[PDB]
């Protein structure tokens, strides 16, 4: 209807991404203190000119609103510098993830240890060792759930966990921020997320990504998926939720296939029928206007 692209036997619709589908871009800073107690909090040097990557594509999306999503211990003088920045430029929005509420994704640890200690009750030498394993892992901070336990990095994983869990909201985060000037987003609509590390030389326009969703993808003999390019047509994109269930079942994480790769593939072609490149053809993001990891 604006066209299908086929995977692995379903045809997937084209869908669009309009102007109403905001850009995001994410800031969590562990050290804070780096930076002045009067400044924007987010790296603006010769070598990684970020905030001044994330301000051009601002200029350039004047229809679009652009999220930047942070977190970190802020002092007040850095809050009032963001504030400073979406009053000179009215199209930027900035969310804390303070702000927003993950309760609705998350789980205790000892429900998916449990849940994993049925099943585990019913092949393999891998399975016996998972099985105590995980056993070990019910017997250890009762309370504890995946927001608490990322909660205590402040590192990658911290950083990650949130932008999927992000994701899942889309252009909700902002109207649960309260976001001033986002009258003309879509309630359940998506977001184009980026990196900030990208140059963007004119506007994007509207994108059509098979069912709604592409990845970047970085290309010499060899392929991968990456993480600098996400984009999603609707909040709770099934793709994504996939992810989410997987995190939800499994004990441990795997440091290479995030969850959130091993969604989509799985989403897309749960069989592996077709090969991990025919599959990073299928869901790359390719866009000539912008230019990733420049620096």
């Amino acid at each position: 209807s604006s066209g299908h692209v086929s995977f692995a036997g379903i045809d997937y619709p084209l869908l669009p991404l309009n102007h109403q589908t905001p850009l995001v871009f994410q800031w969590f800073e562990r050290n804070p203190d780096r930076f002045g107690q009067n400044e924007i909090p987010i790296i603006n040097t010769q070598k990684n000119p970020y905030l001044n990557n994330i301000i051009n594509a601002a200029i350039i999306e004047k229809e679009r609103i652009i999220g930047i999503f942070v977190d970190g211990d802020f002092s007040k003088g850095q809050r009032k510098a963001l504030g400073k920045l979406e009053q000179n430029y009215r199209n930027i929005k900035v969310i804390y993830n303070s702000d927003l509420n993950y309760s609705m994704y998350d789980k205790k640890l000892t429900t998916i240890y449990l849940e994993n200690i049925t099943k585990l009750e019913a092949r393999d030498e891998v399975l016996l060792n998972g099985v105590k394993k995980s056993l070990e892992d019910v017997l250890k901070n009762p309370e504890e759930t995946l927001i608490s336990s990322h909660n205590k990095d402040k590192g990658h994983l911290w950083f990650d966990f949130y932008r999927n869990l992000f994701l899942l909201k889309g252009s909700d985060a902002f109207l649960e921020a309260g976001k001033p000037g986002c009258h003309h987003l879509q309630p359940g609509g998506g977001c184009i997320y980026l990196d900030a590390d990208m140059l963007l030389t004119d506007k994007l326009g509207t994108l059509y990504l098979p069912d709604g969703i592409a990845i970047h993808v970085s290309r010499d003999n060899h392929v991968s998926l990456e993480n600098g390019i996400i984009a999603v047509n609707r909040s709770e994109h099934p793709a994504l939720i996939k992810g989410l269930e997987i995190m939800h079942s499994k004990p441990y994480g795997d440091p290479y296939n995030d969850w959130l790769s091993k969604g989509l593939r799985h989403y897309f072609d749960g069989s592996h029928i077709q090969d991990y490149d025919a599959f990073c053809d299928f869901i790359e993001f390719k866009h000539e206007n912008i230019i990733m990891n420049t620096s």
